[PDB]
C-alpha cells in the first residue's frame, strides 16, 4: 500500500506521501560537499566490499561507540535489513516488530520464514513501546527486537528509560535488537546518538538518503560486532557484492560535511512543524497528532473514528493533486502521513487544499 | 589486492573521468535530481538496452544493481517447495549458490574439457524433472568462453519446454565475441517463452563498480521481480543508471579496444602453448573476458603453481580448484598485453620449478 501510494501518484505536482526531504540534484550537492574534482580519478573496479574506508570513517567519527572496522556498507538499509535477518533466521525463530512502522521491517522477515510478532503502538499512548507490553512478546526463540527510533511514520524518539528496558529484555532473553537509526540525524541537540555502544545486542542501521537530501544514492549502513559483520559481508556477495565506489565517495563526503546541509532542513521542518500546529488550532479538535520529536515525517489523525483518510487522501490528490500518505498503509486507517522537509510554501499550500476538502 | 591480477574476470576497468571522455556524459550528470530513480530503470537505459535486440522492448527490461541482484530476486519469486534447477558447472559460483541458500535442490550437469565444455542434451534431459523450474545457460560461459551452438540451443529450449521449465540464460559476456565479423552475440530472448535473459555492462566495458544489470523477461515475470525488489535495493541510483545508459549508447567507441586487447592475449597464449610443449592445453575461448586452459600433467596442482606465482611474483591466477577442476586455472584476456606477457614469462619460471 506504500508502494502502490506512492508510485501511482509520482509524479503530483504537492507530494507529501514520502519520507524523504527535497532531494539535491547532483551538482548542488557537490557545491557543498567539494567533492566533485576528485570523482573522476575514482576507479570504477569494484569498491571495497565493507565499504570504502573513507565512507566508514566518516560514519565511525559520528559515535565515540563506533569504529571504521565496525561498518558494512549497503545499498541503503533496505539491502542491510535483508541480509541481517537472512544471517539470523532458523527455524523456529521469532522476531518482535512494533507497528506502525517501516513495511520492510516485519514483511522481509516474513519472506524469509519468521514468525512475526506485532506490538500495536497507538496514538492514545503517544506511539510509545511500554516494556511491560513488548516483554510478553519476547520468547527465548526471539533473536531479533526491531527498534525503529526515530520512528517512522511517527516521529517518536525512544526515551533513554524505554531504551534500558528493552536492554534488559532483550539481554533477558539473548535476542538482538536491530536499531533502526534512519532519522537520528535530524531533532527537532545537533544529531541524536547512536544506540550502538548500549549493549552488545545491538546492531544499528543508518543512512545518509532520507536526512540529507539523496535519497537515490542507495548508501546504508549496518553496525555490529566483528561476527555479525563477516557473516553479513559474506551473504551480500549474493545480493549486489558491492557498492558503486562513486554513490560511497559522494555520501562520505555529504556526512563530512552535515553541516552545510542538516541546519537548513532542520529550519525547514521547523517551521512546517509549526505551520501545522496552526493547522491544528485552526481545525477545532477534527486533526490532532502525536507531536514528532525528530525525523522527517509525522503521522496525524482525524478524531471523529468514522472518517477514512484514504476517502479524504483520494479527492485530495485528484482535485488538487496532493498526495498524502493514508494512514492503511499502517493499519491506522484515521492517520495519514505527511513529509516535513518540503518548502513551507508546498507545506502549506497542501494544508489549504487540506482544509478545502474537508470543508466540503 | 596484488598489483598485478589476472585472476578476475571482468576487463581493465575504467577510472570515472577515463570512462566519461568516452561517452561524453559528464556535463549532465550535475542537473540529474537524486530523488528515486525510475524503478524499472530509467527509459534511457531501457532503451538503450533494448535497441540491442529486436526481440527485446523496453518495457520487458528490469534494471538491477548487477546480475547479482537480478539472481536474487528471480530466483527467490520462483521458488516452491520440492523445485529444483540444473546448473552446468563450471560457472559462476552465484548461479548454484544462491537457489542453494534459497532452498532449491541444486542438479550439477558436469562440464568437461574433454568434450570441450559443451553442454550435452541427451545428458541434460536426465537431470530434468517436473519439478525442475530453473535450467541455466551461462553463454558465454565463465571461465571456459564456450559459446552454446545454434543446435545446442534449440536442445535445451526442447527439454525445458517438455518439461514446463524455465531457461535462466546468464548472457554476460555477449558484448564480447572473439570473431571479427559479428559485433556482439545475439540475445536468446526471443527464441522462446521459457527464456529470461540476464545482462550487464560491468565485465565487458570495463565499469564492473558500476552496479549495474537487467533482467528481461514476460510482464509476469517482471511484475514478479519487480515487486520483490521493494525487499532488496528498491532502486539503482540514477547516476549509475545514466552512465551505463550513455555506455551501451558509445559501444563503438569502448568495446574494440578490449577486442584487441583479447585477442592479441590469446595469440600471446597460444605462442605460450607452443613453447611449453604439450604441458599447457586448452579448450579455446569463442566469446568473453576469461579462459580455463590446464596443465596436461596429471601431477601438476595448479593451486600449489598458483600460490608459488602470487607470492615470487605478485601474480594473481585464479586456481581450478575454485571451480571443482584442479588442473585447470582462470587467466583474465581483458588486461594489457604487456602485463599478460608478464604473468606468462613468470609462470613459466615457476613451471620449471
Ligand atoms: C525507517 C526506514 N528504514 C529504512 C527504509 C528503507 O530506505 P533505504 O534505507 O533503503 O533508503 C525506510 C524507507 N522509507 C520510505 C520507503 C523507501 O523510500 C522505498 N522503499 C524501500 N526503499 N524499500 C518510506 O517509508 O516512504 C525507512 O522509513
Ligand atoms: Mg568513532
Ligand atoms: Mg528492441
Amino acid at each position: 500500500l506504500l508502494e502502490m501510494w506512492l508510485s501511482e501518484y509520482e509524479r503530483v505536482p504537492y507530494n507529501l506521501g514520502e519520507s524523504s526531504v527535497d532531494n539535491f540534484t547532483l551538482g548542488e550537492l557537490l557545491n557543498l560537499t567539494g567533492d566533485r574534482d576528485a570523482l573522476d580519478q575514482l576507479s570504477l573496479m569494484n569498491n571495497d566490499t565493507h565499504g570504502s574506508l573513507r565512507l566508514r570513517e566518516a560514519i565511525a567519527s559520528l559515535d565515540k561507540s563506533v569504529s571504521p572496522d565496525d561498518i558494512l556498507v549497503t545499498a541503503g538499509t533496505t539491502e542491510a535489513i535483508l541480509i541481517y535477518f537472512k544471517v539470523r533466521y532458523r527455524s523456529g525463530a521469532n522476531v518482535v516488530v512494533p507497528v506502525p512502522t517501516f513495511h520492510v521491517l516485519y514483511e522481509t522477515p516474513a519472506f524469509l520464514g519468521y514468525e512475526v510478532r506485532y506490538l500495536q503502538l497507538r496514538a492514545e499512548n503517544g506511539f510509545r513501546i511500554d516494556p511491560q507490553e513488548l516483554a510478553k512478546l519476547v520468547d527465548d526463540n526471539t533473536e531479533v527486537i526491531v527498534l525503529n527510533t526515530p520512528q517512522n511514520p511517527s516521529g517518536v524518539v525512544c526515551s533513554e528509560t524505554e531504551i534500558q528496558s528493552i536492554i534488559e529484555i532483550a539481554e533477558k532473553h539473548n535476542a538482538e535488537i536491530l536499531a533502526d537509526e534512519h532519522y537520528r540525524f535530524l531533532p527537532h541537540t545537533e544529531i541524536l546518538p547512536s544506540l550502538y555502544g548500549l549493549s552488545p545486542k545491538i546492531i544499528s542501521l543508518g543512512s545518509t538518503g532520507k536526512c540529507f537530501g539523496c535519497i537515490g544514492l542507495r548508501i546504508g549502513w549496518l553496525i555490529g560486532n566483528p561476527e555479525i559483520i563477516k557473516a553479513c559481508h559474506f551473504f551480500k556477495d549474493y545480493t549486489t557484492h558491492t557498492v558503486c565506489v562513486l554513490n560511497d565517495y559522494i555520501a562520505a563526503g555529504v556526512l563530512l560535511h552535515k553541516g552545510k546541509i542538516l541546519p537548513r532542513y532542520r529550519q525547514m521542518i521547523q517551521h512546517n512543524i509549526q505551520q501545522f500546529e496552526t493547522f491544528i488550532k485552526q481545525q477545532r479538535g477534527l486533526i490532532d497528532w502525536v507531536k514528532p520529536e525528530a525525523g522527517t515525517i509525522a503521522f496525524p489523525f482525524f478524531t471523529d473514528p468514522n472518517i477514512n483518510s484514504k476517502i479524504v487522501a483520494k479527492r485530495l490528490v485528484e482535485d488538487h493533486g496532493v498526495l498524502l500518505l493514508p494512514g492503511e498503509a499502517f493499519d491506522r486507517p484515521s492517520h495519514f502521513r505527511i513529509a516535513l522537509g518540503v518548502e513551507p510554501s508546498l507545506f502549506q499550500y497542501a494544508l489549504e487544499k487540506l482544509a478545502i476538502v474537508i470543508e466540503t
